[PDB]
């Protein structure tokens, strides 16, 4: 489904320009796409600095781009109203890259069926097929799982679908918009010939003897061992779960055997980095005491110290027992370096030790805050499906809660809620510009293989609601009372996002649930900055 | 450990001239490690015509080559004695391609030491390492596999070991000689931008619900289903095995449920060749009846017929029951085609059906035999594991046979045997120029992901015995008696090969041994026109 045509091609690095006419959440979202494209792919993005060809981002009527580099100097991309979504915008990137939809390729007709007789009269123009003398599906086969391949509704005129797939399985599956597809990754990066990404930097999970290149420090007390199972926990790894016969390793700490302070460090292979900011990710099993810690560290390589100096970044502690644990830590290394892992016993009992499974590191940040929920499983399609996270305070200080609505019957709705907080006298109200993205994270061990399903809102100051309030305004002036875990009152603001998050079937594939947990990342920015682009 | 500089690329395609000097094996071995550079790279090569720059492969002293393209013009690799092992070509052209040993790498010291104890004297240079000014390992983990990693025993002065590897299950690991690493692919493939391959087109494991594209035919009596099982067999697919819970999937068509004669088809998605010949391979089993057989059309599509025209190319009948059968079916196609699976029942009572799995296709030679060892780990270290071959005939009439050896402690061993034939009478004696090549497969789902140990030896017609007889000569004349199976006797002449064909842990690694069995490919090829290159 691309353009055959080596006119057709961009640079590597596009320049683009995020136009005034975009939605405040649409700049955000476009730019986390372009944070996508360099994880998985070699294509870039720079602001346009008088390049001849360039995109610009604008709010036209609909989401929409031309196919390929059109070579006419200012190429125009839309991203109108309802189009910020982050996968929509990877969408229409991958047009303006070169691709047609999915159901546009040549041999479309084996896989899908095009039901004319029931798409609205002026609509059939958008399902046209592309010979193979002008399009190239690059030797990968029809792919019902491409973010480019409409749903079956698509310019429907009634009930009934317009793209029927001769695989029934497939009827539903077709118009997924969480991320690239492996194969949509697989034909863009044969396109450009992309040997690497920007921000990927290392993906362990221990499946390999050689356990990724890292290394076991010998000035300490013990060894991490790669193990498969551990008597008090857990029982498998994280990334297989025990699915395979003989698979499934992780690197174990055995705290129980030590004495006080006796520590056991891993270090990672010599990695360069190339953007100045990082995020180490990583999953925990605790089944020794709440004294034991994982202290992570950074070894930098310079000219100054050509041994390497090492620097403290952060301390776990407390780290709970009896689950996987997901933790992120954030890294700010510009010079050539490694991570250290060191599992310390501390002062309390332990009778077993530290699991780390699943490591990624990539050149990306962090979320802010995450949302880790227990045995998932029993509340999709239940009346009791009505979660809240914990309450969180933002960066700029405003306090806010997460509403996950699993409860109807086809669709999973999210939202997003300022609650009651300590700094609420100090703060700006009515909550202005404030970016708040929501991941519903898909567990896969590498995360070059992730589909997560992302939505982003952002408050208008200027909302208000049937009852003349300001939507975002202070929660103890319009939210309604609300009950902690504890007991504790506190007042709830509007919530604000989507009734259709993520459809249950897709809930229920892939890895978004693993070991019947579900992690979701939250991330709330002042976007206030990109008024003006 | 690739060397830093894009002076040092080659072009994608290199020119090479393959000098008088180097034996006739040696030439053919070189031309088959060029084959599988096409299968898992973008590098080919051609003959020299005129280019400035070229590779001159000749018979010096021992097996090297300058790293990188040196832009000397005539830039010369040696394949001296006993480098004709198709590893080591490979091996010698990645040097030539821009690579140095693995345990050259700035950061070797982490994962081998280095025992200069043990090493002969002025030989300790052969251990320098390259900083990262001047190496890039292109983000990879040190590779204990790497075909440029020297193994334990280099330039060793005594029985200990020059290089200790610090994960110690990795000692005997260290100097594999049989095909490239995952790592060592995705290190070149990296520093030449490769996007695909000339030689791969599809390899389907039916792992995903989208079955690789195949298509349900509809002018049929019945559909292939896409199981996990069969009651009366397979109980597992042949990709996993039942390894992995919930996975493993193959095609099976069920005879027992229809008439005489019934078909049903696959077929694959469109292909695009690039070279003119191809080699079909895939795995088979047969719960069903004796007279049930697989045939295998090409659809080629044309102007004259777009609906494509229909080509039986093999007929597969009375298949083996109660074990999957590895096929190879060689393809002669120029035009798009597709790939044609059917299954028809014959007048047999049946009780099960045809099973598919692991179908691989490359525009490559198929080998010209194959040899099946079923129930194959008892023979390992054993004094009754000394297996002989079913006679095979060569292209060009000549009767032969395989001896594998494996009653040694460590190293097997396999040799090449003339027998007496019915073409005897009218062949030419002593055996002249015919190149064997004896390959053990690594039996990976994915042809991409084998690597697979191939040895290869020619007939010299002047090679003596101790009695003055030719080596080589009339099995009639010069063999010794020996029993076919069924009581039938015959001569078999002298065996030629190694007693060092591969190790007992590498040939227990992998998938060398799979459902406890074992194939070993053959092809005998006259190269007699390589005399003068
Ligand atoms: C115990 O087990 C033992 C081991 O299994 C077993 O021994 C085997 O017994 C069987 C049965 O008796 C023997 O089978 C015979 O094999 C002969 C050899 O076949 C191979 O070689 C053929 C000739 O190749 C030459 O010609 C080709 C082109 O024609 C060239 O491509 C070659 O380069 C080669 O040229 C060279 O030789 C020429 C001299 O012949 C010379 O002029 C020329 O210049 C050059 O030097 C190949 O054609 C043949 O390929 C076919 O068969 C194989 C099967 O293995 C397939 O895989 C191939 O795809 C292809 O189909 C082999 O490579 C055969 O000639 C002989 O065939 C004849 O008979 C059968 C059965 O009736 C017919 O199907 C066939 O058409 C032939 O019929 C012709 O001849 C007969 C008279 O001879 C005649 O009646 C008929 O009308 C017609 O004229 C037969 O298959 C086998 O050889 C034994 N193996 C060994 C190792 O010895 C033993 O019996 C068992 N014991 C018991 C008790 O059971
Ligand atoms: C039942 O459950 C409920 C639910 O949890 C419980 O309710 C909680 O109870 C606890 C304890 O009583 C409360 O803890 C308190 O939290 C407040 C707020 O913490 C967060 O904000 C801090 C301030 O952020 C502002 O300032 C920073 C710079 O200082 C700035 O960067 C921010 O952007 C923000 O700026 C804005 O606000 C300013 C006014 O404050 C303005 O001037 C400014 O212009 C901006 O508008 C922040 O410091 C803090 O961050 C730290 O802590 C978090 C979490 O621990 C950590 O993640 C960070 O890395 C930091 O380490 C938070 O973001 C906090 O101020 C209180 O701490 C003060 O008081 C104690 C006691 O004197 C001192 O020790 C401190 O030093 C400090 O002086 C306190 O921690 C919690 O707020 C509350 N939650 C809710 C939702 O109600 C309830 O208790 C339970 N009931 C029972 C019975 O158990
Ligand atoms: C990917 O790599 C290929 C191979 O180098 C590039 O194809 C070349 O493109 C140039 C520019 O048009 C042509 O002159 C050559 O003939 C092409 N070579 C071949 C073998 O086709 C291709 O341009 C690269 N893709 C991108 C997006 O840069
Ligand atoms: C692989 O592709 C890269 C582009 O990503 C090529 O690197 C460029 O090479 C040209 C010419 O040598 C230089 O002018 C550029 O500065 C290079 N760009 C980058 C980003 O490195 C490289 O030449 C290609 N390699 C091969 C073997 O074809
Ligand atoms: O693919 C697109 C969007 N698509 C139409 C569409 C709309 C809603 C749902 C689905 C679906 O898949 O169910 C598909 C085509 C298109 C082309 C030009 C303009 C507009 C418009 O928005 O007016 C829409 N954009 O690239
Ligand atoms: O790498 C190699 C092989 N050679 C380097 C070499 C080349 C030419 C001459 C000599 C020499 O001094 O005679 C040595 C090292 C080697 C040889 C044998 C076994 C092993 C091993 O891996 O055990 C390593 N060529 O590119
Ligand atoms: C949609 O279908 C209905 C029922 O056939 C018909 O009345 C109407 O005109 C159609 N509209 C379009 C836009 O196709
Ligand atoms: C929620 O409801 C489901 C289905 O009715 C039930 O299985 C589950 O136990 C309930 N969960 C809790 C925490 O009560
Ligand atoms: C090898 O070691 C032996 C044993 O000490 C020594 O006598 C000999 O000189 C050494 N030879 C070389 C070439 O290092
Ligand atoms: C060969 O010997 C091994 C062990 O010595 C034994 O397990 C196997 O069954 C034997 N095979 C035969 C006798 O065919
Ligand atoms: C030697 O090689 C040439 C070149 O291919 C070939 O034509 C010739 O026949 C070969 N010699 C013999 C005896 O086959
Ligand atoms: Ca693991
Ligand atoms: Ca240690
Ligand atoms: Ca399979
Ligand atoms: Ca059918
Ligand atoms: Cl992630
Ligand atoms: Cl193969
Ligand atoms: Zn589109
Ligand atoms: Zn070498």
């Amino acid at each position: 489904n691309s353009i055959i045509g080596e006119k057709y091609r961009w640079p590597h690095t596009i320049p683009y320009v995020l136009e005034d006419s975009l939605e405040m959440n649409a700049k955000g979202v476009i730019l986390n796409a372009f944070e996508r494209y360099r994880l998985k792919t070699c294509i870039d993005f720079k602001p346009w600095a008088g390049e001849t060809n360039y995109i610009s981002v604008f709010k036209g009527s609909g989401c929409w781009s031309s196919v390929g580099n059109r070579r006419v100097g200012k190429q125009e991309l839309s991203i109108g109203a309802n189009c910020d979504r982050i996968a929509t915008v990877q969408h229409e990137f991958l047009h303006a890259l070169g691709f047609w939809h999915e159901q546009s390729r040549s041999d479309r007709d084996d896989y899908v069926r095009i039901m004319w007789d029931r798409i609205l009269s002026g609509r059939e123009h958008n399902f046209n097929t592309y010979s193979d003398d002008i399009s190239d599906s690059l030797n990968v086969p029809y792919d019902y799982t491409s973010v480019m391949h409409y749903s079956k509704t698509a310019f429907q005129n009634g009930t009934e679908p317009t793209i029927v797939t001769r695989i029934s399985d497939f009827e539903d599956v077709i118009g997924q918009r969480m991320d690239f597809s492996d194969s949509d990754l697989l034909k863009l990066n044969q396109l450009y010939n992309c040997s690497s990404s920007l921000s990927f930097m290392d993906s362990c999970s221990f499946e390999l003897e050689n356990v990724c290149g890292m290394i076991q420090s010998s000035g300490d007390n013990a060894d991490w061992q790669r193990v498969s199972q551990v008597p008090r926990g857990p029982e498998s790894d994280h990334s297989n779960m025990g699915q395979c016969q003989g698979s499934g390793f992780f690197m174990h700490f055995d705290s129980s055997s030590v004495n006080v302070g006796a520590t056991a460090v891993l270090e990672s292979r010599t990695l360069y980095p190339k953007r100045g900011f990082q995020c180490l990710q990583f999953y925990l099993y605790n089944s020794g005491s709440e004294s034991d810690q994982l202290n992570i560290y950074i070894r930098e390589y310079s000219a100054d110290n050509v041994d390497g100096n090492l620097t403290l970044v952060e301390e776990i502690k407390e780290i709970p027992t009896g689950s996987w644990q997901l933790y992120h830590v954030t890294l700010k290394v510009t010079k050539k370096f490694r991570v250290v892992f060191e599992g310390r016993k501390g002062s309390g009992a332990s009778l077993g030790g530290l699991s780390i499974d699943d490591i990624n590191l990539s050149e990306t940040r962090c979320p802010h805050h995450i949302w880790h929920i227990r045995n998932f499983t029993q509340f999709i399609g239940s009346p009791n499906g009505t979660l809240y996270s914990p309450p969180f305070y933002s960066s700029k200080g405003y306090a806010f809660q997460i509403y996950l609505n699993l409860a109807h019957v086809t669709n999973a709705g999210i939202y997003f809620h300022l609650i009651s907080g300590a700094n609420d006298d100090q703060l700006q109200w009515p909550c202005p510009w404030q970016q708040a993205t929501m991941t519903l994270l898909d567990q896969n061990p590498d995360i070059r293989q992730r589909m997560s399903n992302q939505r982003s809102i952002t408050t208008d100051p200027f909302m208000t609601t049937d009852n003349g309030n300001y939507f975002w305004d202070r929660p103890s002036k319009v939210g309604t009372v609300a009950l902690f875990s504890n007991g504790t009152q506190f007042r709830r603001g509007g919530g604000y996002g989507t009734s259709a998050f993520i459809t249950h079937e897709r809930l229920k594939s892939r890895d978004f649930i693993k070991g019947d947990d579900v992690y979701i990342l939250l991330t709330v920015e002042d976007i206030s900055h990109l008024n003006s682009t």
